[PDB]
C-alpha cells in the first residue's frame, strides 16, 4: 500500500503525518527498495517540525548503506537544512565527511554544497556563542580542502574554486596574498601549487586577466603576444611537479610592493605572522614531505628574517632529502651579525645536516670543535683524535673521565659543555666504538634512563625529545650477543612491542628491516624474513633520490645496502631448495658457493663490509645444525682465516 502511496507523491498533496507511522515501520521491514520510497515522499511532505524519531534511526542508516541508489538520502538532507540546531548539527555533520570515498559521486555535489550552505550561513562576526559549533566551522573547512581537487570532474573544482573566490577570497591582490597562505597550511594532502597558480595568474591584478612569413608578429611583438604565454603556463603545471619557479618569482612581486610605499612596521608584524603559518607547515604535513617540492620552496624565501630553529626541516627534512644552508645562512650575516647572542640553537642543527649522511663527518668535524664549543682540553683530546683515527683508543680515554670524575677540576667549561658536551659527548657516546659491538655498547646508550635495566624509558624514549636517535645504536648491539647462546634480550623485550605497537610504533619504526631479517634466523622461518626484506630494497630505491654531489651520499647509500641485500637473498634463495637440495646429495655443490664467496671484494670503507662478515658466518651455523665434516672445517678454517688477515 506505502509503494503505491508514493505515487500520489508524484503530485504533491499528501499529508507526511497522515502515515507518519507508517513512514517508519516500514524502515525495518528487499528491505531497502522500499525505504528509499519513503525517503522521498517524506522530502515533500517535510519542513516540517520535530526530528526526535527520525534522527534516532537516520545517521545509523546513512553509513549502512554502502549502495548508492538509495544514497541519494544524502541530497535530501538539504531541507533538514534551515531547520536546525548547534549541537545536533555536530552530530549529523559526520556522514557529511565521510562521502569521499564512494563511488557515484552523486551526493559529493550536495556533501560539499551542504557544507557550503553551512558555511556562508555560519559566518558569524565571532560571537563565539557555542565552543562546540565552532568546532563545526573548522571540521567544515576541511572538507573544503579536501575535496578541491582529485575528482574527475573538473567542474567540483572551478565550483568550488570560483567558490574560494566571490565573497571570500578579497578582489583585493596582495590581500588575496595574505589569505592564501593561511589557506595552504591546513592541507595535509599534495598539489594545491596549481591552484597558487590559477588563484594568482586569473586575477592577474585587476579585475580582468590583461587589460590590453614576415606580416604578423612583426606588427605587434608585445601586446598580443603577453595574454596567450600567460595561460599556456599554468595548464602545463598541474601535468608534473616542476613549477616551482614562479613562487620566488611571486614572493618577490610580493616583497616589492610592500617596500616603496607601505610603513614597514605593519609589513614586519605581517611577515612575522608567515614564520607562524610556516611553523604550522611542521607540523600538519609534519614528516608528510616525500614531494620536496613543497620544503624547499618555503625555505627558499631569502628574506631577513627567515629562521626558524627548524627542526621539522631536520627530522622531516631527513623525508625532504635536501642538504639545505638555509639555517646556516642567516647566522652568517642576515639574523645576528651584530656566546649569548650566537644562535642558542641554529648553530647545531648544521650538525645533524652534515650529519645525516656520515664524508659529512669530516666537514662536519671542523665545523663541529673549535667552532663553537670552549672546553679546550675536550676539543684538543677528542679533535686530535679523529685526525689519529685511532680514537677507538686515544679518545676515549680522553672522554668518559669529563663524566665519570664529576668535573673534579675547576671545570668552568665543564659548566657550559653541560649545555653542550652532554650532548657532543652523546654523539661521542656511541662515536667511540666505530664498531665492535661489545657488551660495553649496549650498555653505554641504555645508560640513559634508571639504573637498573630500564625496558619502559626505551620504549618511551622514542616518544619524547631525543633518545630516538641512539634506538639504532643499541640493535647492532644485539650482534654481539647475537653470537653468544642467551637469546633472551631484545627479542623478548622488541618482538612483543612490535605486536603491540604495530598499529602504530612497530610498522612506523620497522623502516629499518635489514635487522629484521636477521632475528627470523634464530626461529627457522623465511616467509616474513623474505618479505621484509624485498620492502628493503625497494625503499632504499628511493634513498637513490639524489645525484648531486652523490659520491658521498652514494657511496655511503649504495655499498652497504645492495652488499648485504644480495648477501641475504643469496643466502635465503640458496638455502631453500638449493640448500635442502645440495646438502641431500652433493658436498661439492656446496663448495662451488664458496668460491662464489672468497672473490667478493671490499671498498675502502670498514664497516658494513666488515657488517657483512657475521652474515655468512650464522649462514655458517644455521645450516651446520640443519645438516663431509672436514671438508666444512677447512672452510670454516678458510672463511674464517680471511676475514682475519
Amino acid at each position: 500500500f506505502i509503494v503505491c502511496l508514493n505515487k500520489v507523491t508524484k503530485s504533491f498533496p499528501p499529508l507526511a503525518d497522515r502515515f507518519m507511522n507508517a513512514v517508519f515501520f516500514l524502515l525495518p521491514k528487499v528491505l531497502k527498495t522500499l525505504c528509499l520510497e519513503v525517503v522521498l515522499c517524506r522530502v515533500e511532505g517535510m519542513t516540517e517540525l520535530y526530528f526526535q524519531l527520525k534522527s534516532k534511526d537516520f545517521v545509523q542508516v546513512m553509513r549502512h548503506r554502502d549502495d548508492e541508489r538509495q544514497k541519494v538520502c544524502l541530497d535530501i538532507i538539504y531541507k533538514m537544512m534551515p531547520k536546525l540546531k548547534p549541537v545536533e548539527l555536530r552530530e549529523l555533520l559526520n556522514p557529511v565527511v565521510e562521502f569521499v570515498s564512494h563511488p557515484s559521486t552523486t551526493c559529493r555535489e550536495q556533501m560539499y554544497n551542504i557544507l557550503m550552505w553551512i558555511h556562508d550561513n555560519y559566518r558569524d562576526p565571532e560571537s563565539e556563542t557555542d565552543n562546540d559549533s565552532q568546532e563545526i566551522f573548522k571540521l567544515a573547512k576541511d572538507v573544503l580542502i579536501q575535496g578541491l581537487i582529485d575528482e574527475n570532474p573538473g567542474l567540483q573544482l572551478i565550483i568550488r574554486n570560483f567558490w574560494s573566490h566571490e565573497t571570500r577570497l578579497p578582489s583585493n591582490t596582495l590581500d588575496r596574498l595574505l589569505a592564501l597562505n593561511s589557506l595552504y597550511s591546513p592541507k595535509i594532502e599534495v598539489h594545491f601549487l596549481s591552484l597558487a597558480t590559477n588563484f594568482l595568474l586569473e586575477m592577474t591584478s585587476m579585475s580582468p586577466d590583461y587589460p590590453n612569413y614576415r606580416h604578423g608578429d612583426l606588427p605587434d611583438i608585445q601586446i598580443k603576444h603577453s595574454s596567450l604565454i600567460t595561460p599556456l603556463q599554468a595548464v602545463a603545471q598541474r601535468d608534473p611537479i616542476i613549477a616551482k619557479q614562479l613562487f620566488s618569482s611571486l614572493f618577490s612581486g610580493i616583497l616589492k610592493e610592500m617596500d616603496k610605499f607601505k610603513t614597514l612596521s605593519e609589513k614586519n608584524n605581517i611577515t612575522q605572522k608567515l614564520l607562524q603559518d610556516f611553523n604550522r607547515f611542521l607540523n600538519t604535513t609534519f614528516s608528510f614531505f616525500p614531494p620536496f617540492v613543497s620544503c624547499i620552496q618555503d625555505i627558499s624565501c631569502q628574506h631577513a628574517a627567515l629562521l626558524s630553529l627548524d627542526p621539522a626541516a631536520v627530522s622531516a627534512g631527513c623525508l625532504a632529502s635536501l642538504q639545505q644552508p638555509v639555517g646556516i645562512r642567516l647566522l652568517e650575516e642576515a639574523l645576528l651579525r651584530l656566546a649569548k647572542r650566537v644562535r642558542g640553537k641554529a648553530r647545531l642543527p648544521p650538525d645533524v645536516l652534515r650529519w645525516v649522511e656520515l664524508l659529512y663527518r669530516s666537514i662536519g668535524e671542523y665545523d663541529v670543535l673549535r667552532g663553537i664549543f670552549t672546553s679546550e682540553i675536550g676539543t684538543k683530546q677528542i679533535t686530535q683524535s679523529a685526525l689519529l683515527a685511532e680514537a677507538r683508543s686515544d679518545y676515549s680515554e680522553a672522554a668518559k673521565q669529563y663524566d665519570e670524575a664529576l668535573n673534579k677540576q675547576d671545570w668552568v667549561d665543564g659548566e657550559p659543555t653541560e649545555a653542550e658536551k652532554d650532548f657532543w659527548e652523546l654523539a661521542s657516546l656511541d662515536c667511540y666504538n666505530h664498531l665492535a659491538e661489545w657488551k660495553s655498547l649496549e650498555y653505554c646508550s641504555t645508560a640513559s634512563i634508571d639504573s637498573e635495566n630500564p625496558p619502559d624509558l626505551n620504549k618511551i624514549w622514542s616518544e619524547p625529545f631525543y633518545q630516538e636517535t641512539y634506538l639504532p645504536y643499541m640493535i647492532r648491539s644485539k650482534l654481539k650477543l647475537l653470537l653468544q647462546g642467551e637469546a633472551d634480550q631484545s627479542l623478548l623485550t622488541f618482538i612483543d612491542k612490535a605486536m603491540h605497537g604495530e598499529l602504530q610504533k612497530a610498522i612506523l619504526e620497522l623502516h629499518y628491516s635489514q635487522e629484521l631479517s636477521l632475528l627470523y634466523l634464530l626461529q627457522d622461518d623465511v616467509d616474513r624474513a623474505k618479505y621484509y626484506i624485498q620492502n628493503g630494497i625497494q625503499s632504499f630505491m628511493q634513498n637513490y633520490s639524489s645525484i648531486d654531489v652523490l659520491l658521498h651520499q652514494s657511496r655511503l647509500t649504495k655499498l652497504q645496502s645492495v652488499q648485504a641485500l644480495t648477501e641475504i637473498q643469496e643466502f635465503i634463495s640458496f638455502i631453500s631448495k638449493q640448500g635442502n637440495l645440495s646438502s641431500q646429495v652433493p658436498l661439492k655443490r656446496l663448495l662451488n658457493t664458496w668460491t662464489n664467496r672468497y672473490p667478493d671484494a671490499k671498498m675502502d670503507p670498514m664497516n658494513i663490509w666488515d657488517d657483512i662478515i657475521t652474515n655468512r658466518c650464522f649462514f655458517l651455523s644455521k645450516i651446520e645444525e640443519k645438516l663431509i665434516s672436514s671438508l666444512i672445517r677447512s672452510c670454516k678454517f678458510s672463511m674464517k682465516m680471511k676475514m682475519i688477515d
